[PDB]
Formats: C-alpha cells, sequence, structure tokens
RNA sequence: UACCUGGUUGAUCCUGCCAGUAGCAUAUGCUUGUCUCAAAGAUUAAGCCAUGCAUGUCUAAGUACGCACGGCCGGUACAGU
C-alpha cells in the first residue's frame, strides 16, 4: 500500500488568515533519490575493483 | 680620553683610610611653553575581595506538524524564512 495519503492531517484556525491544514515529512519512505544513492554506493566497489 | 684632588706635621718623605668626581635606577623636593615616541600594585601581604564584563557555534548538504511570520492551492516524503 501508498504510505501517502493516509498521513493525519492537523487543521489550523485563527481570526486573520484564511483556515489551513498541516503534515510532517515522512522519516523511512524510500523514494527515487534513496535508491539512487545506493546504486553509486555499490559503482565504486565495482571500480576498486578493476 | 689607558687621568686624579682636599685631610695626620713646627716643616719633610711614606703607609693607609676617610671626603670629593662621572654614569646607572627606585623614592622625593622645587620648577614647566610647543612637538614625536612610551615604562607604569614586581620589592611589603602567592594578603582579602562589593559590582559589571572576560567562550561560544549553522550550511545547497543530521532531526522543522512553533498560527511565529507567509504564497494563490495543492503536501505529489515535503515550499519558504
Amino acid at each position: 500500500d501508498d504510505v501517502r495519503q493516509y498521513v493525519v492531517r492537523k487543521p489550523l484556525n485563527k481570526e486573520g488568515k484564511k483556515p489551513r491544514t498541516k503534515a510532517p515529512k515522512i522519516q523511512r519512505l524510500v523514494t527515487p533519490r534513496v535508491l539512487q544513492h545506493k546504486r553509486r554506493r555499490i559503482a565504486l566497489k565495482k571500480q576498486r575493483t578493476k
């Protein structure tokens, strides 16, 4: 399942500005950037053996 | 700049020390217009200390749900300060 969309949201209300909602940055999500760092980590091992 | 002078006797020649003469660095007295440098609670007590200051620190790159401030609307991890 997708871990996004199920994340809890916090509503903001005050007399001045418009309503808003907040949610946190997610800390173990395995995005494409995490996978890209894992690929270079093993490309450096191959270069040293050559 | 490798230098001496007064003082023992009625007078002389010596020994020998006292006093004078020049510099240096601590205190102290009288006196003082301009201008460039600049030592300064070591000496006695490593004695006793009111008050203030004398050591802090963030980048594109460890952790941002602070309505704290904010955008054109939306969290697509999640904007931005």
